[PDB]
Order: structure tokens, then sequence, then C-alpha cells
């Protein structure tokens, strides 16, 4: 009738992954009676405008030979350095290739992807280019935009060896610096859940025309293979691609954080559910899920057109992965960047494994199947009231833990001991003009 | 502690849909926190015996033309309107086409539903013809059924400019009339929970059989294609068509509403979860899910009859739409209704959405991320005790809210704060026999 | 605000399926306000090293032949008998096909299983052999193992008969004898959940290939069919074969029985999940998933090795059934076991339907509605802190119920009205050196 | 009521109470005489029944009773044709059709 | 505000209450003569405004007054040139950009 230290814990490291005071590192608190490993990955990468030499082609020039640098068609992107850039990072559930970095040199008006498959998509410190018109680039193309994955490589190392995993937090922190007299641009964050599924498109065979013309050879098999058939089942993420424009995401969701660039961002995505049950490896092709152009059968037609349905385009990543379900999407984006940034980007995801027997994880195991139903209602309670993201350097709440957590555990059911803990009013995080109110009133001065 | 006014309000329109004083429109009580626009679809629709002008075929005549009227077979459906004959409804949980009307000359053994994709479903004005050995119809062939849809316009177009979408609530009444001394008839209604999912059906392509005679020519080409893949992906349901005949429905489900016929009916149709999440518009082709003929490997077999296995048939509706998951099927019968009778069908369809920038939702959003827990228990309470259906006219509940929905409020956990707010009872619904008793005991009079 | 008879009555036999005194049969407690009829099937069979008679050939020597039995290299498995040996159940939860026997020479590494699809699988008094390489075995083989399922047939014939049905509990007693001076064994049993689904494996088709060499036939079909699409669908079962080895099970679950052999087993399988909702009966090929060979684009690669990505092995076992979704899977495993042994397996399979409409079940059916959630409540609490299995002759648990599920009812929620009920400890479970105290620190002295 | 053959289909339906009422028996033999042979059709859900009949006529037989006295017992009038019905206990009937 | 024409577009948004206020029109007719024509671009979020001003203007409306005294009103002074602004209550006006 009283949530435990453990669930306590747990819940402040789901919050608030990346505070300073999250040391010990603790499961999810279900009791699960299970011999399982709890790893903790933290990583940082300084990224900034990448040189030529870092910079692959995705057309069906480096098809099949390997990852083709640009032919010093860096000159565009040179001329993209001269003005202010845009830079989106795309945080999907996958557990390895933990965000997807994008520079544009102007902000898009959506979250375009490329209707071809990419060629060779590359780990951060490489980048691959994609020209202006939403396809492949090969050289002597026009530049569009950069992408690459932040890769963990310990991640999928250790994922090789597990019966199981879930996972349990992770936390994304954007330390944003630039130089003296260009500080200028807009940083916004935002999550929603895009829950994924395992989906095949729809694809069409080829109708076999032989024409036996012998003179006893008139065979003539004109048979029509030319049917509708399901490609390979992928992991489809519904990410409304359309509509992750910086604006639109900010006038839609109210959680949203928007706030001058050198702010920074730290989002702590957020699960989007109640119970996070271990699942097997499970590693997929991931594939990004668009819009549909024929109408189809969606209006009165006849059988021949059945086929050319809502059939929605069906965009691949050439990247194969394994996501936690049910966890929220998080994007960013920065505007009007100075093209000469620096973005230090420090990941933190903690997750739980069953070890393999045998496997290295097995030595490391820590076993304490701890039970707190209270900490999990009080999950499920906060998660529509968290912002989507803090400024960099907003770590170690005073509200979070012994105000809020103790305040809002009280709500749940009538489980309740505490006559009243403390009021909670509605929190106004107005990070661009220094009017910020925490959940109980309290303002918040400038800490950086 | 105890239900809000807006949670209040949720419940009242969830189940009671089309109840008089459902005057405001609320949300799902979750606390989004995202900026929705909620619409609410009120139609009317006079169907009757259609004259021949509205009346095509679906056969393979229809193919590539576009729809064919009846060649004047009308007179085999004048012989129908001889005598008495049988009117089904059926509200699968598709946001648009609302309902399937469906005419029968008598009364069917079961909900059959044609193998061959049909030609131009049409919408509800017009009909299209389905022989009597459940095959589609050309002309010259023998008529069974006819068949409908009703189709929701406005609901298409909005669903079109949306991020996400999720059904509040939608009733469906039945205002029933026919010519004095012709009142004869019965109705009968029953939901059930039919959850459909994403389903690909198991089909075989073709092996290639090329004989090369040639001189030179001698490849023969003689590999077989002629495996076994899967079709397009298909939204299927699982409703068991051989089991909705009308009296199985009535001895199977015990909240299943029976009436005269002149009393129509009024289905207020009811989630089967407990949580409704947004879920961004899919429209995928919708199918209904048949049964099995082949045991295949059932028993024990070869790897080549592996194949042949249980492959249960899935009827093509030729129909697009996105479903509303977790919501009840809905159906009625009308036995033995007089052929000059006349329906007023009249839906209401509440239903909220997550607007895109720029569309025209967003010039009507409406923001208070209202919370209640207690009105969602409540509900998941409610969902199994609540009747199928009741008479056209029975409206403005005096049990609902202030009786029903209080009484039942405090059972939820412990979370009661009144100490017995009023007792609960079974209540009889024998509208045949007028002697009928509500939650409370207390009779109901005959309001029409 | 109190446990219910009817919601006790059905804990006791969730808990303790063949518990002596779990004489009546009640349905889960939900109110689902539907006719339905709870069907009680308990089979006994007696399993022994089988003779030559009873034991076919899964190779391609059975492929169109119907089965084939040894052409008497029974003498290489009366080898087997000259040794020790290893007997395996494993109960997947397949309605009927209760369990898959399985006999090893000696104790394997992982729980294997062949990769091309077997012929005629046999049922119990039958069994089919298995080479040691791990495939299938035809006559002049080496061979691996044995392996029969244990199949109820009345489920069958009352599953084509049903609306819809629901498994309400299952349990699997092991009772072990052997000659005197040969009791020599240990027994060892684990549950875990194995979450199956509808998938279908990625396979490929076939690239045409003709070439007219004819003066006027030069048309040189060269077009690719050979792409990549999606087979049958099938329920596949993740369970880690590779992991299924038994020391690997000790040494991963804390709940998993181990035991001399004599003591036998009795598991009483578990649900996974907190509701049980009805579906309709939708038998499907099984398969087993296996592992993955090719990285694919695991690594950075072309398009044309999106294709060979991480796809999974899917072992088809040639059994069409539909499973019960969100119950465990249990393994046993006797090691180093008499040859001349002797099993009594005893299957309790208890679970509910809704008659189809002038069906069998129809006369046979049984309305009480019961609600109780407390008793969902408190199953879902005792889920994670029950032991796997018990010894054969454990039945009738002198803590269960009145102690243990009395002192578990008060631990939800709040919803408590007595002060304390009794103090719970963590129970040691040590069958093996007669240490052995119950949930309360009771001792258990042998009852066999 | 059946009694299963071994190994026939009813064998996974039986439900087991052997329970002994003789005061029900003896009511039902008292009763036989005095019930209508058939009511309207949808003449269902007797007020008079059970909590009245039967507890009013669960009293005499022999003198097998606790309850000094339950409810007097009077002859009822079914005269359906002329709307002028009175149940065992004098209260009437309003048409429920 | 529109009235939605029937199967127009404006027919899916419609939200229904009839509300009536007869003081706050009073209200509006008493405050037109009386309110600045513009105000600069940052001047929103009036402290005056309402709890203050509508509610000291509400009382004055005929005799519909059930609060004795709400607040003194005097004339402001919308000097917006010389940073001399005072408002509905005397209260001055800090430039806020």
């Amino acid at each position: 009738a009283v949530v435990t230290a453990a669930g306590l814990a747990w819940l402040r490291q789901y919050l608030n992954p990346m505070g300073p005071d999250t040391t010990s590192v603790t499961g999810y608190p279900d009791g699960s009676a299970v011999t399982t490993c709890i790893a903790d990955y933290s990583n940082t990468f300084n990224v900034s405008f990448p040189p030529r030499e870092a910079l692959y082609c995705t057309g069906s020039s480096s098809s099949e030979k390997p990852t083709l640098v640009d032919a010093d068609n860096y000159a565009k992107i040179d001329k993209w350095s001269n003005y202010d850039i845009t830079l989106c990072v795309l945080a999907l559930p996958m557990l390895r290739n933990v965000v997807m970095l994008r520079l544009y040199p102007h902000t898009p008006t959506a979250f375009a992807l490329t209707e071809q498959t990419p060629n060779f998509p590359q780990r951060f410190p490489n980048w691959s280019v994609y020209s202006a018109d939403g396809t492949r680039f090969n050289n002597g193309d026009e530049p569009g935009y950069l992408q690459s994955y932040v890769y963990l490589p310990n991640v999928d190392k250790h994922l090789s060896a597990a019966r199981g995993y879930r996972l349990l937090s992770r936390g994304i922190t954007g330390i944003f610096s630039a130089p003296a007299l260009e500080t200028q641009g807009f940083v916004t964050a935002c999550q929603y859940l895009a829950e994924g599924s395992i989906q095949s498109q729809s694809i069409k065979s080829d109708a076999v025309r032989s024409v036996t013309v012998n003179s006893d050879g008139t065979v003539k098999n004109v048979e029509s293979s030319s049917q509708t058939v399901s490609s390979m089942p992928r992991y489809v993420f519904p990410l409304d691609g359309d509509n992750c424009a910086p604006s639109s995401l900010t006038e839609t969701y109210h959680q949203a954080y928007q706030s001058k660039a050198t702010d920074g961002f730290y989002m702590p995505v957020l699960s989007s559910s109640r119970d996070n049950p271990f699942h097997p490896p499970q590693p997929r092709a991931i594939a990004v899920y668009g819009s549909f152009l024929a109408r189809g059968c969606l209006d009165p037609v006849s059988e021949a057109h059945e086929a050319d349905g809502p059939t929605h385009d069906i965009y691949r990543l050439n990247v194969a992965d394994d996501v936690a379900p049910l966890f929220n999407t998080g994007v960013v984006w920065f505007e009007g960047i100075s093209p000469k940034f620096s973005l230090k980007l420090k990941t933190r995801t903690v997750l739980q494994y069953i070890p393999t027997s045998g496997s290295v994880l097995a030595n490391f195991t820590r076993h304490e199947p701890t039970y707190d139903q209270i900490a999990l209602d009080a999950a499920d309670r906060l998660r529509n009231l968290m912002p989507h993201a803090y400024p960099a350097a907003y770590n170690d709440w005073g509200w979070l833990g012994d105000l809020l957590d103790s305040a809002i555990s009280m709500l749940p059911g009538v489980g309740t001991v505490y006559n009243i803990a403390k009021p909670l009013i509605k929190p106004a995080w107005n990070w661009l003009g220094n009017k910020v109110s925490d959940f109980f009133g309290n303002p918040v001065a400038r800490d950086g």
C-alpha cells in the first residue's frame, strides 16, 4: 500500500534516465522471478558539419560497388555551409541504431523518405547523401540532405547472447554549442507513439509469355503469373512523415518542448503502455510506412481494381533491428543553426536481459525480482503529463520524486494512507520567454 | 475519487449515443494532451423496397463494363414483393460504410457471403443483386438477395485530413413503419466482438512449362513456380457468418434484444475493450473470414499436403475502409416484414480527430484533455450488463446516469465515498410480452 | 470487496487443475453474459519404450507412400535400450495435441528441430524417428530420437461445433515408475511464455529463362520472377529451442522444479496474462521459430542484400491446431532414465465453449455469468510466485486457498476488509534434499 | 437427466451434486392437482410462484412446518376469455400483452 | 459563428450550448465607448481586464447588482509615446517589450 524503494528507483530512472542521481540501475518492478542482467549503455557523439571524406552516395552508383564517396560535388554542400541549416534527429524505438541524424540546407515541409531502398546506410561518423527531389543521390545530382544512423555496437553484441530483453529506459541529450555571435537558432522536441507492426507490402509478380512457333513446338504458354502477392515481412513504423514538420508538431502536442537552440534538449523517451514484458531478440528489416496514391476499392470498382486498392507506400530503411515495442518515437528539430555548430549527443539506454546459458551476460546477473504495483500505476498516470523534453542542462528535478511521484502515488485507486501530500497544479513550460513554472508553481531560474 | 462532469458526459454519450440529452459532445477521458477535434455525424436514410432503376448486378456481366442494371429480371423480385420478406443490417466497425443493408425473400439459415469478389458494390440508394446459390448475379440468373452499403461521405473527407482518429461512440436507430394491417413481423438485435486483424490468405502461383523442341533450342524450362504464397494483406473480420442466423443469436447471447417489428430498434454499439488509443488512418481492403474445407495437416500427412492445410476462405467485400478496433459488430434481423415497409435508419457516429496542420479540422479544435479514471472503469464494468438494443423509441433512460452510473461507480476497487448508492438488481427486458423491468425493478410502461 | 465462491472455485481449478477437491467445474469469472458450455477432458497414456511395430520413419522414403515402419533398423534402437535414456515432454499451448513426447539416447544439448517438414507425424501410440544429424530419417540412416504427439480426439470433435472457446486450465501429471534397482534418474520442469503469432516466412520465387532461337521465334523472355515473397501464414511459436536444454532451464528460472525421477511431476500450466477472452476456432499450421544464419542488413549492405537479411528459420511441425494464446509453454526432461521405464501421463484440460446452434454442445450449456474481479487480480498476483511443477503425488495443497489465496487476496489495491490474514514468506522447494517449506514456513513431510 | 455411458460424449459434461430435498417432492405432489393446465403464451415470471405459492404450500405437507402462517391460499379464477383473471392469492392479472 | 447547411462540412463540427447571458451583452455595450482603439503589439493578457474591469462594470447596468461595491473606476491615460501609461484603475504599465 506504499511505493517500495526499488519501485521508486525504477520510476526515477524511467522518468529521468540521465539525471545525476541515477547511479544505481534497477529493473522493471513486476517480480518476473527470472535471472536477469541489466545493461547500461552510455554513449557520446560529437556531430558537426561532415567533411567530404565521410560523405557517401546512396544512388545506384554505389549499388554493387561498395560505398562511393562524393566525386567532389562537395562544392554544393559547402554552398549549404554558406547559409543557416537545419538538423533533425529521429529517435525510433530501435534498440541499436539509437537515433537517425539528418541535415538539411533549410527546413523541410515534411520528413520525406526515399522510395527506392538506399545503398549502404552509414553509421554516424559517415553520412549518406540524398537528392533534393526525394530520391537517392548519385554523383552529379543535386544533394538534398544528409542522413546517418547512430549505432551502438555493444548493444548488438549483447543482444546476440540473450533469451529475451526489454527496454527499461532511454534518454537522449543534445548539448548544443556554436561560435559566439552565431548562437542563433531554435529547437523543438516531441514524442509520440508510432506503434509499429510486422507487415508485408503488396507487390506484383510477372506473367510469363512464351510463343512457341516451331512446327511441332506450338505450346504458347501465355499463362499470367502477374498476380498480387505479399513481399517480405518487415517491421513497419507508422510515423506520419508528412506531419513531422516542426510547426505541425508544436501545434499538435501540448507537451512538445520549444526553446532557443543554445538550450539544447534532453528527451527521456517514455513508454506508451503499462506493462513491459520480455521479448526474444527478433532483428527484422525496418521500414517506415508512407501514404497511398490510388484510391482503389475506396470507390465502387471491379475485381480487377481490388488489387490496386489503398496500398500504402512502404519505405525500406535498409536497416535491420529489433525494436522496443510500446515506446514513444522522439523527434527534435534544430532550425536556423549556424552551419559551424557542434552538437554533443549523449544517449543513455538501460535495458534488461535474460542471459543465455554460457554467454557473457551470465557472469553479471543480479537477482531481486522486486514487485511494486504502485510504481507501475504511477508511471501510467504520469505518462500523459510529463513534458516531452527539457533543456539540455535541466537535470536533478527538485519536483521529481519526493514531490511529484509522492503527490501522484496517492491518486491511484484509493491505495492511499497519507491524507494529503501536496496540491498539484498545471505547470507552464515556457522556455522561450523565461516564464517556467514546475508542477507545484515554483519557478525555474535559469541554471545555464 | 469521484467521477467528474466530463467523464460522466462521455459515459452518457457512449452508452446512449442518440439520447435526447446528449447535446454536448465530449472526448475520451484519458488526458491525451493533444489538440483534438470531435466530429458528430448524424445521418438519416429512408430504406424501402428498391425499384428496378436502383438495382445493379454483381456478376461477371458488369466486370469491365460499369454497373449494369437488371435486364428486367425485376419480375422475380416483384414475386418477392408478393410475400413477406426479411431485412438484415450488419453494422461492422468500419468508419465509413456505417452499415450493410441486406434484403432476403425469406429468412436465411446463415449470413452467406459470395466467394468471388463482387463488382461495384453499391452505396445505399442503389443495391446490388446476388444469386440464390450464393454466387454473384448476372442477368438471367435466380436472384437470391439484395445488398447495399450505407456510406457516409463526410467521414471519408475528414479522415483524409487527420493525423489520427478514434471512434468515440456509434448508435443506430431503426424507426420501422408499414401500412396498417401489415405491421406483422419480428426484430432481433445482437452485438458481439468480431476482432479483425490484418491477414493475407494463402494462394498459389503458376508453374511455367516451356518445351523448346528446336534443333538448337532444347532448353525445356519445366521449372515449377506453382508454390504457395501469401496474397494481399486485408483487414479480415472473423464474424461467424454461419452462425449469424437470428435464432442462433437469440439463444446464444442473453443481452440480445427481441421484439415485434413495429418497435424498431436502437443499438448503441459498445467498445469491447478498456482503452481507446488514437490510430493513424489506414484504409485497407475489408474481407470477412469464412470456414475451411480441406482438413490438410489437421491429420498426419506428407509435406505436399502441408500446403492444403486448414486454409480458411476469405470473402473479399471489394470495399476499402479503416475500422474502429475493439468495437462490437452489431446485427439486426427483421423477419416477416411486409414488403411495402419503410425503415428510417438514423446513425450517429461521434469520433475524435487529431487535425493535420493546415487542414480543415484545424479550425474547429477544442482543447480540454480531461482525465477521469472512474469513468473508464465504470464503462468497462457496464459493458457486460447493458442490453444489446432497445426499442426505437426508448431514449432518455431514467435509470441511466444518476442511478445506474452512480450505483456502479462505487463498485470499482474501493474508490468509494458514498456508503451505499442504490441496490442493483437483474433487469428483465421482455419487450415481446410487455413485462419490462429496468436495473432497479421499476417497470417500463409503453412510451410508443 | 470480497472473493466470491465461484471466483474462488475458478482460482482453485486454475492453480490446481488435478487436485482431488476440484470436482465441480466452473468458468472464467468475467460475467460474459453468454451461453457457455464447459468441457473437462481427462486422459491417461501409458508411455514406455516403443516396440518396432509402432515406429515410423519421416524421411522422403515415406513421402508419397503412407507411413513406413522401420525396416528393422530397430537394432540400433535396441542399442539405445542397452544404456540409460532421456525423455522430454513439450507442452505447447495447442488445444489438441496436448503434449509432444520425445525420446533420446542421451541428453541433447538443445531442443533441435528438423529443417525439412516431416512426413506423417504420429499420434502417441506410434512414434516417428529422426536422424542423429538433425534431419528426417529414412531407413538405413542413424536414428537420433523418437517423437510423437499426444492427441485428444474429443477436443477436435467439440472444437468443430463452437462459435468460440477459451482455455480455462490445463494440468499434466507424470506418474513415473521403473523396475526396482533401476529407479535412477532426474526430472526437471519449467514453464515460460512463448508468445506465438501468425507469421509467414520469407521465401523466393523462380526466374523464368526462355531462349527462343527460332527464325521467327526470338522472344527470349529472360524475365526474373526470382524475387522474395511471403510463404503461407502459420502460427509460429518462439520457443528458444537452442536454450531448452535441462541445465539452462534450471539455472534460468527460479520456479523451475527439480527432483529425482521417481517423484514424477505435476505441471499446472498457467496463463501469462490477466484477461482470457473468447476466440473463434482457427486451426492453423503450427511452426516453431528458429534462428537466423546470414546477418544480411544487420550490416551496411546494398539493395540486393536487403533480401537475405536476418530471416529466421521456421521449422514446420506438419501439425495443424488452434492455440490457447497467453498460456505458458511447459517442458519437462527426464535424464538417466532406465530404458524399461513406464510413465503414466494424465492430462486434464478444462475449457469453455460458446455452443453453435443445433450443435451437440447446445445440450449441455450451464448459465451463470458470475463476475469476480478479485479472483482475476489474485491470479495475476500469484502467477509470478507459484512453482512451475510439483512432485507427481503432491496434490491437495494445505496452503492453497484458505491460506495462500486468502493471504494474497488482501494485497490487491487496498480492497481489503480483514486487517491481517497471515504473513507470507518465501517458500523453499528443495525436493532433491527433502528440505521443502511451503509459503508459510510449514514443512512438507514426504507423502509418497 | 442422463447417466453417461463411459467414454461417451456426455461423460465430458457431468455435474455432481446429489442434492436431497424431500419437501420439494412433497410440494410438487401437492401442487400437481391445482396448477392450471396452460397459460397464455406471454404469461411467464409468475409473481405468485415460488416465494408465495411454493412457500405457502410447503407448510401444508404433514406438519413439517416452522413458520406459523405464510399466506392464505384461495381458489384462483383463470377466466382468460373475459379478462377476469385472479391468481391463487386474489391478486388480479392485468393484461401483459 | 455559422449555421451549418445540411450535409456540408461544417455539420461535422457543430457544438451545441445555446447559452444565454444578458449581463454580458449589457456590459459589452457599456464598455464599447471606453476601450482604447488599439494597444502596442506586445500588450496582451491585460491584468485589469475581466476580474477587475468587467467585474467593476458589470455592476453598473441597471441595478442588476448584488456585490455592494467592486472597485472604483477611473479614467485611464494611454500615453504610449511618453511612457506614462495608466490603466483603468490607476495602476501603471511598466514596459513589457
